[PDB]
């Protein structure tokens, strides 16, 4: 397992659970637990809003297939076309495929109806941030990476908008353990954000995987898009 790997696993099942709470369960072990397709099946529901079809819950192959089947034909109803994703390799357990998939629906079902300024999806993501931070001195918003590596953007994104919950001049660009594991903190209590990133991965590596980092900030767009 490579860096990218560890984060991204560990981003996305966080992600996954901070939806799949609001219909009383969790996964633990994302390599394991959407072989069968039905915490797929709810997670889809739970992002959409929607309703899937029945799942099979008869435990054979044959189901797992059927119901891997369903989720993917619902990611291609909101007009992705799948690439590399297949029902049986799904179930049959290929971590990497899984990523992907998991990949795919953040990307369609969290980041690509964002809309800022006539700008869509990452990118549009990306100009939120650059706004929203730019009063912030010690901050450089260029990517979604190495910019947010010293914890700063973290803090200053909240404080832009909750300005009582961030003491922001009291922080020390030399100190991002402690600016990384705030914003999560204040995020996790106050935004009902769920802790998504370890501040330790983000400091030891040179440059975060962006796709981890870009599901994190997707949840404080819908936290604060109301504004």
């Amino acid at each position: 397992e490579f860096a990218w790997e560890k984060q991204q696993r560990k981003t996305f099942t966080a992600w996954c659970n901070s939806h799949l709470r609001k219909a009383g369960t969790q996964i633990e072990n994302i390599d394991e637990d959407f072989r069968d397709g039905l915490k797929l099946m709810l997670l889809l529901e739970v992002i959409s809003g929607e309703r899937l079809p029945k799942p099979e819950r008869g435990k054979m192959r044959v189901h797992k297939i059927n119901n891997v089947n369903k989720a993917l034909d619902f990611i291609a109803s909101k007009g992705v076309k799948l690439v590399s994703i297949g029902a049986e390799e799904i179930v049959d357990g290929n971590a990497k495929m899984t990523l992907g998939m998991i990949w795919t629906i953040i990307l369609r079902f969290a980041i690509q109806d964002i809309d800022v300024e006539e700008t869509s999806a990452k990118e549009g993501l990306l100009l939120w941030c650059q706004r929203k931070t730019a009063p912030y001195k010690n901050v450089n918003v260029q990517n979604f990476h190495i910019s947010w590596k010293d914890g700063l953007a973290f803090n200053a994104l909240i404080h832009r908008h909750r300005p009582e919950l961030i003491e922001y001049d009291k922080l020390r660009k030399d100190d991002p353990v402690t600016n990384l594991n705030n914003a999560f903190e204040v995020a996790e209590k106050y935004l009902d954000i769920p802790k998504m990133l370890d501040a330790e991965d983000i400091v030891n590596t040179a440059r975060p995987d962006e796709k981890a980092i870009m599901t994190y900030v997707s949840s404080f767009y819908h936290a604060f898009s109301g504004a």
